[PDB]
């Protein structure tokens, strides 16, 4: 008994990922057919009815269901809408969006983070007792240059029909609170090279040069630079922050920044430990060369660590 | 004979939070139910009416009242709309909403401040004798991924129905004045990770580290060095307020920089009095080794009683 | 024969002040009374009228006259709508309204700086013979937890009603051009707070510490120095203009700034004549001593006459 | 057999320039003036109709002609409409607008430019030998207190009717092309105060005090210190291109910027050649005794010679 | 038997380009001709509809087709619409618009890129057995070689009628599923003047300046300088990418910076090689003394090979 309605959505653009509000941004077109009493029509081919017109017809009290975009922000902006009316009942409605859409989005891996843009689709005021998504045709374009692109699409898209159970509700009547619910996966990853070659890899010729504060001759020397490396682990970790995206946790290129911070406060709890270690406040040129190229080893390998 | 209106309040996203306004966003549905005269249908099947229709039923003289959030700034995003109109008499009105509301909001604890986030619900036009709300149910989804999440929010929702007097009335006759007023309470914490290891712990490591310059032997490299930490503190100060939210008035984060101001405004006070000091006006070496660590403890003391 | 209008403005929320544009954000609910020829309603009882509907009445000739904000920018976001029919004769406009209003702003005095509020409305068509503003209430609310506020409100709302003479008319007799103009003003001082303690103060202790380079021995020291102290006012100057609103003229901040770029810039001429002023090379390390308290006197004084 | 179109402009606020898009926002109301069809009006007094009633006027087959402002950017703002109909014929339409209007501006001279404001409008549909502007009044304010305005108005407002031809349109049909076109001018001066004393002055100190690099007195002192000077530069440019409206051409401080990353390159290039040009590898102090004032000279006359 | 729409688009400006989400803004207008019905006008006069009224004559059943920009992101901001209805059939559509388009955009050549701006227009619901593109006439500003404009238009605009194939929806025969769309290009070059002046050539300079650490006399005084270099190198990375454009790969600035860093960390490495080499652990001058301009060779040729 309830209408069964045939789904196609075009994907032509994923962009506008808003890290902090965790959305991304879709422009596209829907497709939705199904069956209905016939029809005479001006010939026997079929009518085309377009954007204002459309209201008139359902004023007249043409059937034309809903359909809601569940995790869309906002309402999303319609382009053009069409009605296809068959004479042999049919009937299709097309129309093309730009939405705002949520998902959850873990950036922690970041600049390495895969993520899965999605839209759920599910009809507004009709159960599946009344209407039911009977398949889902998903599109997406075969991007032929990718580095252009920020995201790479990987993979085709994954569609899935289901049923959504509503338990807090007005009316029970036991049969009439579970809707049909398309559901659109579209997996990606994070086009890393810009993120490792700007950020990542400077940091590492930084943390490094931090570490040939050791070589330095003198006490004075040794302890004064670090200040000046210190200062620019800060320009850095300013440079980052306001250029990279906004988030609640730390990713790699954080822990990186902490890496640098700790790397430099260690050194000068040793180019100053050396300088009264031993009796005769001596400066200690047995310890150091050792730190020399043992740091480059010891956070080499205790930064090696995390894969969390 | 008031009308008993019977309100649900589904929320699916809380996000957008503006410190300096004061101001959020969310995204939900609301649901309202009452009963007024019975009605022919078509069946004995109740009707929906989505959208575009709900103004023309209304205009045959359908009871469809206001309805406003008080609490919002500026005219909310309103999704689809629905009525289902029972032949029992009843009347559902559903609707989907995207607003930024507004609450006062104390950021003084940040980043470890809490807050709740409120709607408040009011008819635009009927009175409690008129339109009284006859019950409040609010539904929020329960959240395994949180340190993805900003906020984390802390217990189900607070409910409330009471009356509001607006003294400054036209036709007052004082009791015709009063307002049935559903509000809704939502706790949260602010999510303290990103700001405790990007921020907090180096600035403790930077202000730490400008301790370190009493360990350096001569003056001019005591004196020298602190213009350079004196800089690095500014580079900090620049980096924090940049990137966390603009108040109009100081939190922890901008009192630990104040902080690390003195503690190196205060050591070159005392670096340039040592040159100075007892008789002899002698190169006094000796203020400086007990400054080593006289005032990283009274520093780390006279900054341990801050309890605001 | 003018018809006589009663206001009452209901002001909820000043926020989102705007310094370039000199503008500002206004939350509140508008209110008009007036009294026309009685009427048949339901009932003996008033008649409400609710956003959509008040268009129909209006088609039928119900008189609902403009009333335009004069100082607005752009037409500002009106919720709801609603009209009270009484039977008597009289007619209610009630209608909430989101704006941006301008009104000349002086951040001169910044951030000590006072400004007023101000709403300005005025019949759109209507003249002050056929429509007359006749008393005008203003509401607002008691600022309990006042830092939670980047504007303290100082005083109660005062009100004005006026008229206003158009010296262009294309209508004959010229006594058709006056206008009935409610004028509503609301004074108010920034927060100082956040001000003092994050800029003000570190400003004092970067620029005092600038003076600290005269206390150093050598002149190869003292000119060294000089142009890393520089560097912090440029970087200091930095963070400033950046947190800081945006403007068209010097606050005194920018002052200061200039000041201290000074206090360095002559000092560095001092440092520089010192070491030359003297026969044989010998070093003035009288003027170097002289100025050390000169110029922490000579500054802190040169600076006290920015009585504008 | 045109129709006269009286044409008034009255012009508000011009705020909110975007120097890269080049445009600016106009608040303003704009009157037109024609006579048609007596009428039969209420009373022999002219008919006043307000915003949703023009468009019912319309529907009646009232003529009410476009009028396109040709060098706005996207559908501007309007606030509200009116219609005065009087019964001798003659028509008046009122309406205020909000609109972002586009120009070509010149920015090199930045900040010493002078820009000019424009209107300029023209019937949508029809051209002059059916719609006609007879005349354009164009109104003003005078501006009390001057540097609150980030503009300077110097002059009266230029107002020009003119007409049209375009090349390309409708059928071939000759002659009844060509537009009735108002075009309106105001020029204005830029307040040239905050970019003089907060960033062409500072830059020049810096620069100055660049120079006394030269009296340093060993020459790993002067090719240190120049590596701090540079510095100095990078962050001076920072501070300016951050702050200052974006281009995309140099300004006059935008050359200066480069003229201090020369005078320091040539510096360091001198500082290193004084230090190798004589035998025995003596220090040629000869040279850069010379230089002291050579540079305050030579970087001010081939520097002074910006006449651009 | 389709119906032949003749189009033209009238270019007003092109700007706005967004660089992360590969778009651009363009402004202007669009006219439709086709020949239909013919028809009874006022006079044997043609007749103008504007604006509001065209949604009338449609009701009354015009056909006014579609027609949507494909490349469009949002639905663009349409001005005045106008209906031309002649005497002898034919039927012309005039709208002003201002939209968001999208094509593909490779920015890696940055400053020195090569962009083409696209329009791309396709009947909605029309295939080509019902509407066909007869012809496209593009219209644009001659304007030439020009800096107020950030770009240099390298012709008039080249177009391409064709018939697309879509694979997918209800087809009759099928051939009831291609359609005919318009497609216009315009090629552009970006204009280097600002960006060569402004980034690259002082970034060359520091990166020379870079160098001259080798002609320093101290190792100390080589090893510690280079820390002040490298922080000034980062410096310069935030100034570059907080003001130039946001992008998802390395532009040849960002490698030059990339250089630097490398130019800097090789020398440290070097540096610090020099000085412990040999036995009788003697100061290794020549060495240095060779890198000394053996590096502004390495650098400047092996950095001069870069063909991408
Ligand atoms: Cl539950």
């Amino acid at each position: 008994r309830p209408v069964d309605v045939s789904v196609s959505i075009f994907i032509n653009k994923i962009y506008g990922v808003n890290t902090l509000e965790q959305t991304y941004k879709v422009d596209g077109y829907i497709v939705a057919q199904w069956t209905g009493k016939p029809r005479k029509t001006p010939g026997d081919k079929p009518l085309i009815v377009e954007n204002t017109q459309i209201e008139r017809w359902i004023n007249n009290g043409l059937w034309v269901p809903a359909l809601e975009f569940i995790n869309v922000v906002g309402s999303p902006d319609t382009g053009n809408k069409r009605l296809m009316l068959f004479p042999d009942g049919r009937v299709i409605y097309n129309a093309r969006f730009l939405g705002s859409f949520s998902n959850d989005m873990d950036f922690r891996l970041f600049p390495f983070d895969r993520q899965q843009f999605v839209l759920e689709l599910e009809p507004f005021s009709y159960n599946n007792q009344q209407l039911r998504f009977s398949d889902i045709q998903v599109y997406t374009e075969n991007i032929d240059n990718e580095e252009i692109d920020e995201w790479w699409i990987r993979g085709k898209a994954s569609t899935h029909i289901s049923d959504i159970r509503y338990d807090h509700l007005s009316s029970v009547q036991p049969n009439q609170n579970e809707f049909s619910r398309i559901t659109v996966r579209i997996d990606a990853v994070r086009n890393p090279s810009y993120y490792l070659w700007s950020f990542i890899l400077p940091l590492g010729l930084i943390i490094a040069a931090s570490w040939s504060v050791f070589w330095l001759e003198s006490f004075s020397e040794r302890l004064q630079t670090s200040f000046t490396l210190m200062l620019t682990v800060v320009a850095y970790a300013f440079y980052t922050s306001n250029i990279l995206p906004r988030l609640p946790y730390t990713t790699v290129i954080d822990q990186m920044i902490i890496a640098g911070y700790g790397s430099i406060f260690a050194a000068i709890l040793l180019i100053i430990f050396a300088h009264h270690r031993q009796a005769n406040g001596v400066e200690d040129d047995l310890l150091i060369q050792r730190c020399r190229l043992a740091f480059p080893l010891g956070f080499l390998a205790i930064g090696c660590v995390l894969v969390i």
